[PDB]
Parts: C-alpha cells; structure tokens; sequence
C-alpha cells in the first residue's frame, strides 16, 4: 500500500542531497521520490506507515539547506 508525503518550502536542492537526508541522515526506507524541478517541493513514498508518520513528525520544522521544511500527507 502507498504511504506518500509532499515536502514543501524546500527552496533549491539537489536530488543527491535530498536522498542523503532521507536515507542516510534520517534512515527512512524510501520507495520513490518525485522532485522533478529540483526546487520547492518533493513527493516521497515510504515502505511503512511508521516512516511516513516519522517523516511528517521530523520534517515539519527541520532546518535543511537554509530552509525550515514543512511536510503533509499526499494521497
Ligand atoms: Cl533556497
Ligand atoms: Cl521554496
Ligand atoms: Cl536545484
Ligand atoms: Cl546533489
Ligand atoms: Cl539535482
Ligand atoms: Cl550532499
Ligand atoms: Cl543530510
Ligand atoms: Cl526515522
Ligand atoms: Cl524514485
Ligand atoms: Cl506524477
Ligand atoms: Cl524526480
Ligand atoms: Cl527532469
Ligand atoms: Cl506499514
Ligand atoms: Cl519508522
Ligand atoms: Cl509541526
Ligand atoms: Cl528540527
Ligand atoms: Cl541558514
Ligand atoms: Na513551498
Ligand atoms: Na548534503
Ligand atoms: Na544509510
Ligand atoms: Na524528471
Ligand atoms: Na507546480
Ligand atoms: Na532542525
Ligand atoms: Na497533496
């Protein structure tokens, strides 16, 4: 089943940097990322609901690449 979020207020970023944050720094089990413009927003899907819930708790308020990130569930 699908456990998706949208990360917002990202400013400019690289996909390598973002996948590092999610998978190396925060140890999320990421199944998929759609951030095609490399700015402002990224959709992410996690293998478990636990990581989706974890991503929303952590990323809301998380200072990264000069920005205070926000995140919400995505359908
Ligand atoms: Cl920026
Ligand atoms: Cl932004
Ligand atoms: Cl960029
Ligand atoms: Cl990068
Ligand atoms: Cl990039
Ligand atoms: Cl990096
Ligand atoms: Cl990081
Ligand atoms: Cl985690
Ligand atoms: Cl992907
Ligand atoms: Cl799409
Ligand atoms: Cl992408
Ligand atoms: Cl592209
Ligand atoms: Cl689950
Ligand atoms: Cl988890
Ligand atoms: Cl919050
Ligand atoms: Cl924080
Ligand atoms: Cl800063
Ligand atoms: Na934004
Ligand atoms: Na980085
Ligand atoms: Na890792
Ligand atoms: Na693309
Ligand atoms: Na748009
Ligand atoms: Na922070
Ligand atoms: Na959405």
């Amino acid at each position: 089943e699908i456990f998706k979020v949208e990360v917002k207020n990202m400013g400019y970023f690289g996909i390598g940097e973002f996948k590092k944050l999610l998978r190396n720094t925060l140890k999320f089990d990421v199944t998929k990322i759609k951030a095609p413009t490399r700015k402002e927003f990224a959709f992410v899907c996690f293998r478990s609901q636990e990581d989706q819930q974890r991503a929303l708790e952590i990323l809301n308020g998380y200072k990264w690449k000069g920005k205070v990130l926000k995140a919400h569930v995505a359908k």
